[PDB]
């Protein structure tokens, strides 16, 4: 049993979405006409800070001291398998999705004094917002709910012959054994060539 | 400048935000075309088949190549580069960002269940460019969410196409400069802009050092 909260400005870009995952659009905590959300930053530099007062009222409402508060950033600890095996088994994830150049920092200090606070990376590249990432962090949580390394090697099937192209014969030879040992030799071999850091090398 | 993305996928409602992202100016301007396709269209049996037993056995399915074939013959050309997303990719980075984001062609090859038969790629291979990707060290039930973060990435590097304008990025502040017993550091208000960026170079390495040493 779990419960998503995802809150943004941008609600539309989560409908690809024991469990239930609810969408809210931030917007629904401001007061004045022109629903502002965002303000230029201090001490300058381009484009535009995600508010704090706007958020801290959409936490207040949503979180409670059990939350788990995850805040996607190109700044974050990375998130990895074994933070979605973590996060596998939590009650309740409130997702705070930012735009613009980001969210005021105070928002993730002050909750961390009454709640976890988790801000994380999905990868090695930067996105527009937290939405995309979002989406990736549900994803790899969610199927590890209760109830739902090496690199794999290349998978085949039917027919043994494609243009020309064969089945490697061992996985047609019903050997368990030597099938086995195939596949763990594709993995190794895999990983160093793709991703040798795994293996404790260095990276290309 | 310009840039066709075509996705292939069984599930292509979930490409759904992407063409949200668009601008119009973008497309009028004919600087970017994202279209999305049911690899169903490419099944040969009234069941509409996309999967098959593994050879050499496991659990799971893997996706047909005489589907993925039909499917790529028809979309691709020689000018093409082929992402297909994959656990067992090399790694999606910045670097790859930037690379594709001068392509004129990408077509976006999303598996599902155990993965699409090794010989689908191998053989797109010998007539254009394939990239065999992983976007991060965590495993998603298929290939979807990664095109929607391969998309977002690559396309935001396109100059006006998504609309927006080492070490890891400091902290951010704005309005108001106290907030919950939380001041906006004070160097930040000091219109002392050599110092504002020595903090801010500071907080960059302390954040580095922190959360991702690796860098370092
Ligand atoms: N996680 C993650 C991210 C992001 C990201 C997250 C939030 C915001 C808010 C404005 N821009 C953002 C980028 N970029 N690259 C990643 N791996
Ligand atoms: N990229 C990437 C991926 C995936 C992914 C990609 C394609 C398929 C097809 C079936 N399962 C998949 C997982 N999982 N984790 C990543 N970083």
């Amino acid at each position: 049993s779990m419960k998503i909260d995802v809150v943004t400005i941008f609600p539309e870009y989560l409908q690809p979405v024991l469990v239930d995952v609810a969408v809210h659009d931030l917007r629904r905590w401001t007061h004045d006409v022109h629903k502002s959300v965002d303000d230029s930053p201090y001490g300058g530099g381009p484009g535009m800070v995600m508010k704090p007062t706007v958020w801290g009222d959409a936490l207040d409402e949503i979180c409670t001291s059990e939350t788990l508060l995850v805040v996607p950033t190109p700044a974050g600890y990375p998130f990895t398998q074994e933070t979605a095996w973590q996060w596998s088994t939590e009650d309740h994830l409130v997702i705070a999705c930012g735009r613009y150049e980001g969210i005021d920092q105070r928002v993730a200090d002050d909750a961390a004094t009454r709640m976890r606070v988790r801000e994380v990376s999905i990868g090695d590249y930067v996105l527009n917002g937290g939405e995309a990432a979002a989406l990736v962090i549900i994803e790899a949580v969610l199927r590890l709910v209760p109830g739902v390394s090496l690199l794999e090697g290349p998978s085949y099937t039917r027919p043994p012959s494609w243009r020309g192209m064969d089945v490697p014969p061992v996985l047609l030879s019903g050997d368990h054994a030597k099938i086995a040992a195939w596949r763990a030799e594709q993995s190794r071999q895999r990983t160093i060539e793709r991703r040798p850091d795994l293996l404790g090398f260095d990276s290309p």
